[PDB]
């Protein structure tokens, strides 16, 4: 009654507040270039009036997402975005230049020029990312005749970030939370999905992807690694006790619609991203004021590791909604395949929710099924209701909500949190994104090895855009 109608409304807040942090005339961030997604318009304490690799990534896949399934008034936007990204991509700055390592840097001034000073840099998720969201486009323009634009623009931008994904997976550099520096579970994901899909948009345009090729199934075989047969270890080389919510933004950002519960992938029905999401919100249970009497089949308000003390460390909005879209998927997944099953591995995860749990497969006319997935979607719900909860009277959404008072605090009107609002909605009412290809690449190689492969760069110059009509 209440979360249903909320959510109408936030998805509409969302979007508006979205375009209004983007250049060039995004109404909060005058002085940010055409194209340019700033991650908030907070320009002090904290300054956050930057365009981030990731956070753009993620903000242009969820509006690619959008226009395809009708939002066709994003056409400019994406655009812009595209063409920013073909300066940017030859911008030098402290991680490099194009062919040299330019590609990795995490952030840059709004008006396109490099941010100098020091930083954790590189974060390689940023190219994967990149990508992933332009190929989602390129998709788009080749199924609606407009050949030229697919091949001529964007397969050649894509090219350079999927030559760093094959050339650097296999170096450290800096987590999503810009802390760590080792090798994370999150841009692993990532990078394994962006190679794959790459290798399909190439073959597409009418081209090709070796170095996509030979190195998807290394990274995949990488990536078996992070599970520690309790929970996903967000980085190697960190002290922390790993426990993260960049492994369900792993699992999430990198959902197949048509995968089954793959393991191999951490899809969010395998047992081990389910595992996995109860080890991640129990954690917070027990740190957070706001939290206090709530029992373990209550949705809680979610951080992103349990360490944290940024700002003394407390919720995040866009980790509350990871939580709830993870389970929001595994209801799709469980739905299309008709059954569930119950592991050893999600036997916990299950008998929180649902006492009568035991591991077994049941089919979606079974009565425990019913019993399950009932239990499931109003523990998904909960999530969304703390953050209805927090969020401002206007709609406005913040990077963090207080873990005492729950309180907006942070970088005000956080893009990456209506983006967050977005997708979780979009999950919660069954509308998925278009497929990666997870059924061709699930498969672990037999041996790991500590390897790259070096692709081909080359700058892009964006002259003109055809006349798209959509
Ligand atoms: C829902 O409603 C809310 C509530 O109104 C809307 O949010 C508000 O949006 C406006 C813009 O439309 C923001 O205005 C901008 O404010 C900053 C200053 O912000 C700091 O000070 C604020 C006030 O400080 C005093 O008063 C408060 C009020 O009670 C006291 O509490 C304080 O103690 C002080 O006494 C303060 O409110 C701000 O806090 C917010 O942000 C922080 C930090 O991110 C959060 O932690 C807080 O929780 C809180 O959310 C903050 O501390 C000005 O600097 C801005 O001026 C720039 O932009 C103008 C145009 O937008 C321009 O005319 C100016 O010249 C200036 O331009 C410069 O900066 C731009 C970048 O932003 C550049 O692009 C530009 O080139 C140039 O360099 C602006 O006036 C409000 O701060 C914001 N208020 C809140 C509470 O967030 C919200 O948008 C609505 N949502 C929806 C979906 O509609
Ligand atoms: C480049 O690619 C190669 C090839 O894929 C990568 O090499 C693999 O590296 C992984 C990660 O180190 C490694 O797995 C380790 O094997 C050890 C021996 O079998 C284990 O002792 C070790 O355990 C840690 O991880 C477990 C989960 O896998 C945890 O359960 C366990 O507690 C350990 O975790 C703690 O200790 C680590 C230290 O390793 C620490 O950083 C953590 O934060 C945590 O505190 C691993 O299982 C594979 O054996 C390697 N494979 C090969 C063929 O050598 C290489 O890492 C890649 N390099 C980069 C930078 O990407
Ligand atoms: C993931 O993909 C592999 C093929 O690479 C399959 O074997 C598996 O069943 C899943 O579809
Ligand atoms: C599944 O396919 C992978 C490649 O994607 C192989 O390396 C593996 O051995 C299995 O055949
Ligand atoms: C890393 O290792 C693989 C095989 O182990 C090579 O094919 C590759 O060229 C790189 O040297
Ligand atoms: C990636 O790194 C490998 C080292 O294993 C090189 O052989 C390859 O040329 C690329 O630089
Ligand atoms: C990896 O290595 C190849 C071979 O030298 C280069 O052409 C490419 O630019 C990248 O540096
Ligand atoms: C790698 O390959 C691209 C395209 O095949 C070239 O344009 C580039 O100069 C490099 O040789
Ligand atoms: C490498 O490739 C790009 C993209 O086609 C060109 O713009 C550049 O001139 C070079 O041929
Ligand atoms: C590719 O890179 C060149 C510089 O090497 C730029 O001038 C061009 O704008 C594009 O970014
Ligand atoms: C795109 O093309 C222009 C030439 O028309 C180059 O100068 C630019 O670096 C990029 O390759
Ligand atoms: C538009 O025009 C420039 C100059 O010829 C090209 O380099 C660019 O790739 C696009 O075709």
């Amino acid at each position: 009654a209440t979360l249903d109608s909320w959510l109408s409304n936030e998805a509409t807040v969302a979007r508006t507040a979205i375009l209004n942090n983007i250049g060039a005339d995004g109404a909060w961030v005058s002085g940010a270039d055409s194209g340019i997604v700033v991650a908030s318009p907070s320009t002090d304490n904290p300054d956050y009036f930057y365009t981030w690799t990731r956070d753009s990534g993620l903000v242009i896949k969820t509006l690619v997402d959008l226009f395809r399934n009708g939002d066709t008034d994003l056409l400019s936007t994406i655009e812009h975005y595209i063409s920013s990204q073909a300066i940017i991509q030859g911008v030098s700055n402290p991680s490099g230049d194009l062919s040299s390592g330019g590609l990795g840097e995490p952030k840059f001034n709004v008006d396109e020029t490099a941010y100098t000073g020091s930083w954790g840099r590189p974060q390689r998720d940023g190219p994967a990312l990149r990508a992933t969201a332009m190929i989602g486009f390129g998709q788009w323009l080749l199924d609606n005749g407009y050949t030229s634009a697919a091949t001529e623009i964007v397969w050649p931008l894509v090219r350079n970030d999927l030559s760093y994904v094959a050339q650097y997976w296999n170096q450290t550099g800096y987590d999503l939370w810009e802390e760590v520096n080792g090798s994370s579970f999150f841009t692993i994901a990532v990078q394994h999905r962006a190679l794959v899909e790459g290798s399909a948009f190439a073959t597409a345009v009418g081209s090709s992807c070796s170095w996509c090729d030979s190195q998807a199934p290394q990274i995949l075989c990488y990536l078996q690694s992070f599970w520690t047969g309790s929970y996903i270890l967000a980085n190697f080389d960190s002290s922390r006790s790993g426990k993260d919510t960049n492994t369900l933004l792993g699992s999430i950002h990198t959902f197949d619609p048509e995968a089954g519960c793959d393991d191999s992938t951490f899809q969010p029905c395998s047992p081990r991203a389910l595992a996995n999401h109860k080890e991640v919100v129990d954690s917070f249970r027990s740190i957070y004021t706001l939290n206090d009497g709530l029992s373990d089949s209550e949705a809680v308000a979610v951080g992103r590791y349990p360490e944290d003390s940024y700002y003394n460390g407390n919720p995040w909005f866009l980790c509350t909604l990871a939580a709830a879209e993870q389970l929001y998927d595994a209801l799709y997944q469980w739905d299309k395949q008709g059954s569930l099953e119950i592991t050893d591995v999600s036997l916990d995860f299950f008998k929180a929710l649902y006492s009568g749990a035991a591991t077994g497969t049941y089919s979606s006319s079974s009565s425990t099924y019913s019993s399950i997935v009932s239990a499931v979607k109003t523990f998904a719900d909960g999530f969304v209701s703390i953050v209805e909860t927090h969020a401002a009277s206007n709609g406005s959404l913040s990077e963090q909500f207080d873990k005492s008072d729950g309180d907006e605090l942070s970088a005000r009107d956080l893009t990456w949190s209506y983006a967050a609002l977005l997708t979780a909605n979009n999950r919660r009412n069954s509308v998925v994104p278009p497929s990666w290809g997870e059924t061709s690449a699930s498969s672990v190689p037999g041996t790991c090895a500590a390897t790259s492969a070096s692709g081909t760069y080359s700058s892009v110059t964006v002259t003109s855009w055809p006349s798209i009509v959509a």
